[PDB]
């Protein structure tokens, strides 16, 4: 019994992290096989992230201007080129702790674990979720860009995030191990404003089921509710749109409670209308929406 | 910038985790040198566990009887003695993994990580503290007793908990890497309440410091108070005594934000009186009380 915000072992993420230096900007890196995968911005003087042309800053730098470094040994940079917003930089040895891997670009609403790392050097894990603005609120100072996100499904790691910047309202903003941001985001110092941080309505609700699973189960109510009337709710209060794909989903959580998901829907549109009147859920006073369905039935069933 | 509950690193202790088996009862174990430690009710039958004589069940037990798997490579058992409620299994094979470690005994007020863990296999990472009445407020399935809990200086593993038992109110209880419990707990299946779940004040002030490290300042009044005008308020909602001791540890958080700790006293107590009235910090709709001084500084300062 008992649920908790869980982020997966980190063990075969630490074993991949390096720094990356170039010129006097200290970064992680991501080694997998023979390359590092790191942020393009290791290039710039925070003076060029003002209106950085990457392309041209890019022919400045040759293989030997990149030091990475792997615990307290270097690794031989043989090659370089940009894709996107990262830098793979060639490496003459295979990182030998390499695990099975994936690159995998997620979706708004899908949750992650994020190694954070500064000087290559894992400092801490957390659990995330991809909001549906395309930031994360994370937890990153200075020097932890390169610090990446992922899944572990059994023994294989799928890499779907790489911190880049900070916005002016402190969330943060990133890549796919393929270089492309999430969001409208780019690598640049500038405005850069955030849409509307709608709440994960299907997350909502598997965390919900969870709670009536390890036995907070005071906000059951006897009404239920529709797609459509659950919905006009849902836009009152910028949670995201419910979905038959969503009310699929939630089957298996709905099978082991008994209690159909229209039903959980009706208790949570009591909560948004009532609010918790000074009550806790799992040990929250606010609806937590960074557990998707599949978190709820893993840490509920124990998988390793 | 973003403040998060973040877990150690678990990549060292993963290294550790092995699965013990006595007869048709699998648990995990911490493999550390040559010796396995793992929760003594390893060797109950669930009916044994209404009124266990540990010495007695032990007698009928071997060194062969303890089946010790890491990964899917079986350990030699050469010897095992009891310790108070853990058992220490001596095997012929020393872990290559093996941090540098401790076994501490850490106060109430004091956080941890925990790797869930079932049949030797991590399954994830979250952040504890052992709350004041010796319980921890953790996510354990059936399988998960051996999980340890850890603080990690550096390169140095200080293994704080073993996870033994949940009681009927879904909380948790267990013992030091030493087999004391935490607490009045025994590892026995009978009527076992925990008291009040009082809330570590020092920790709250140190996460409302974190709040304003991170721009979340709303609550933030122009009031003082006295460390016994406060503790008659402490006292009122379940709060624990805040003693010079705790004002001390909170000096550093105090320099950088320029906010005496009795100021930061008060705006606790008029949260405590008027309630978030819907608003949040960090996130939270309630206050905050599993990040300790020392939780602050590191993730704020990003120490690896
Ligand atoms: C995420 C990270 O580590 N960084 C450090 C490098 N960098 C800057 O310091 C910078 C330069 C201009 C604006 O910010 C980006 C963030
Ligand atoms: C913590 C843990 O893994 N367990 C499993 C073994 N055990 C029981 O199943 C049991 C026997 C009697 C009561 O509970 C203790 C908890």
């Amino acid at each position: 019994s008992g649920f908790r915000k869980m982020a997966f072992p980190s063990g075969k993420v630490e074993g991949c992290m390096v720094q990356v230096t170039c010129g006097t900007t200290t970064l992680n890196g991501l080694w997998l096989d023979d390359v590092v995968y790191c942020p393009r911005h290791v290039i710039c003087t925070s003076e060029d992230m003002l209106n950085p042309n990457y392309e041209d800053l890019l022919i400045r730098k040759s293989n030997h201007n990149f030091l990475v470094q792997a615990g307290n040994v270097q690794l031989r940079v043989i090659g370089h080129s940009m894709q996107n917003c990262v830098l793979k930089l060639k490496v003459d040895t295979a990182n030998p702790k390499t695990p099975k891997y994936k690159f995998v670009r997620i979706q708004p609403g899908q949750t992650f674990s994020v190694l954070a790392c500064y000087n290559g050097s894992p400092s801490g894990v957390y659990q995330c979720a991809m909001r549906p603005n395309f930031t994360i609120k994370g937890s990153f100072l200075n020097g932890s860009c390169g610090s990446v996100g992922f899944n572990i499904d059994y023994d294989c790691v799928s890499f779907c995030y790489m911190h880049h910047m900070e916005l002016p309202t402190g969330v943060h903003a990133g890549t796919d191990l393929e270089g492309n941001f999430y969001g409208p985001f780019v690598d640049r110092q500038t405005a850069q404003a955030a849409g509307t941080d709608t709440t994960i309505t299907v997350n909502v609700l598997a965390w919900l089921y969870a709670a009536v699973i390890n036995g907070d189960r005071w906000f059951l109510n006897r009404f239920t509710t529709t797609l459509n009337d659950f919905n006009l709710v849902a836009m009152k209060y910028n949670y995201e749109p419910l979905t038959q794909d969503h009310v699929d989903i939630l089957g298996p959580l709905s099978a082991q409670t008994g209690i159909a998901v229209l039903d959980m829907c009706a208790s949570l549109k009591e909560l948004l209308q009532n609010g918790m009147n000074g009550r806790t859920i799992l040990g929250s006073a606010l609806l937590e929406d960074e557990f998707t369905p599949f978190d709820v039935v893993r840490q509920c069933s124990g998988v390793t």
